[PDB]
């Protein structure tokens, strides 16, 4: 009922685009795009909306006394205080920036938590609340940056809707995702394996024939790769985070590809394409057995399921359908009676291969993306994403960047190890095919203004750095780093 710090919210606006009121929270991609936008969440029946990337964790929130004190754990929010939000997709910090695209400035993330720009002083939207008072779940309310001392505010212009920090206010709702949770149990947003007796669930490697559409349970070393990798994502968008529970529908969205574990009439048990998967087909829930078989709480929930310790059989909600195998790598189907021993249980992944699963799945949109630009123009004398590929080739490169040679062998070893295993999920997933290919396209071009011949100066005025920065990632992604 009271929002405490280190809970995970979504920031939520209004508006009536259509003539017609819709719901919408504050997004930020991370990585290769810093500026925030809004995810619709009310279509949420026909299209799986992306609250992932709208979820902010509350680090802290801080007396201005104690905020101005700082520059030289569970406390409960309170009005006038100021808040630090950390993307939990990027784990990056929401700040006002110094750039505008009408007084105004661009919202969107910081690298690293540092000065004012990254802190928002929360405000009472009525005379219900006061300053001093505790901040109460569904509260409206207002936010006031910092470093500016602007509101965060929706903008309407022109066709477009966009966020910023205007002196216009803009009324925010900070929706629960989660609070704490009880150690070792399953919890929304969660992103995991689910295994086999070893075996687990996943689909095929990168540029296979499948158009990596199918489903598998499959060992050997698949069990550390990122294509076995799931989010379970419950049908809610408060306390989504939440505790999950034997029965509860929700979709299983496989992290890499971005794909959604359905049901088909023609293909049969497939992953699906988030635009195509509707609730019916893309519904599952997590049965204790296959006997034959309540209204959702306003909370954690009870802990029902435990990772590891949880045998689970996986069930399709609106067919009743048992996830089971079709008979090491065997086809995933559905079927109405399935196996005896279909059960699964649940390991939690870990933060690292987590992000990098998530990673993965940007860098290749993005990328193939500026192929698919690169591809409409060939041989023809749709707009490239430019400034985000030149960023995202900075940040991987970044990313990738071996240890200071002048640092302690203890330290160095293991930032190494974690370093191999980082560019070896990015490697098991084809990103050095992709690297590849926008090097291969981009090379068709012997000068830069070869290039502008079938792309334009503005693009063409970044074509050496482009190049220079695949290259550079190319090598960063190979380099053994032993």
């Amino acid at each position: 009922q009271f929002l405490r710090t280190d809970d995970e919210v979504v920031l939520q606006c209004s508006a009536t685009v259509l003539k017609e009121q819709l719901k919408l929270c504050l997004a930020a991609e991370g990585f290769g795009n810093r500026l925030c936008f809004l995810e619709p969440t009310s279509n949420a029946q026909n299209v799986p909306p992306n609250l992932a990337i709208c979820c902010f964790t509350l680090e802290q929130s801080l007396s201005v006394r104690a905020l101005q004190e700082m520059l030289a754990g569970h406390r409960t929010l309170l009005y006038g205080h100021a808040i630090l939000l950390r993307h939990a997709h990027s784990r990056m910090y929401l700040s006002c920036l110094t750039t505008s695209r009408k007084l105004a400035f661009d919202v969107g993330l910081q690298e690293d938590a540092t000065g004012e720009a990254c802190w928002w002083t929360m405000h009472p939207a009525s005379k219900q609340r006061s300053e001093g008072e505790k901040v109460r779940v569904g509260d409206d309310l207002i936010l006031v940056s910092v470093s500016s001392e602007r509101y965060l505010h929706l903008s309407t212009a022109s066709g477009e809707l966009q966020v910023d920090a205007s002196f216009m206010q803009t009324l925010w709702n900070m929706n629960p995702i989660c609070s704490c949770c009880e150690e070792g149990y399953v919890t929304g947003g969660h992103v995991l394996r689910l295994f086999h007796g070893d075996e687990c669930l996943t689909i095929s490697a990168a540029d296979s024939d499948d158009q990596r559409r199918l489903v598998y349970y499959e060992g050997g070393a698949v069990c550390t790769h990122a294509r076995s990798l799931w989010r379970l994502e419950p049908l809610r968008i408060s306390w989504s985070g939440s505790h999950l529970r034997w029965g509860q529908p929700l979709r299983i969205r496989h992290v890499t590809t971005g794909r959604y574990l359905a049901l088909t009439e023609d293909q049969g048990l497939v992953v699906v394409d988030a635009c195509k998967a509707h609730t019916k087909a893309t519904s599952f829930c997590f049965r204790v057995s296959k006997e034959k078989l309540k209204r959702d709480v306003e909370g954690m929930g009870p802990p029902e399921i435990k990772y590891g310790e949880s045998l689970c059989f996986v069930q399709h909600v609106a067919s009743g359908l048992w996830l089971t195998y079709a008979a090491l790598k065997k086809k995933a189907i559905l079927h109405q009676e399935g196996h005896m021993d279909d059960a699964l249980f649940l390991t939690r992944c870990q933060q690292e291969e987590s992000q990098a699963a998530r990673m993965i799945h940007s860098t290749a949109g993005l990328y193939n993306q500026f192929i698919k630009g690169l591809d409409s123009f060939s041989g023809k004398p749709p707009a490239l994403p430019i400034e985000a590929v030149i960023l995202s080739l900075q940040d991987l490169i970044g990313y990738f960047e071996p240890p200071s040679e002048e640092l302690q062998h203890e330290e160095k070893q293991s930032k190494l190890r974690s370093l191999r295993n980082r560019q070896s999920l990015f490697q098991e997933e084809g990103m050095l095919s992709l690297v590849l290919n926008c090097i291969d396209r981009l090379n068709v071009y012997t000068t830069a203004a070869h290039f502008a011949e079938y792309a334009g100066e503005e693009a063409a005025e970044s074509w050496k750095e482009i190049v220079n920065l695949l290259y550079e990632l190319l090598a960063s992604l190979i380099r053994g780093n032993r």
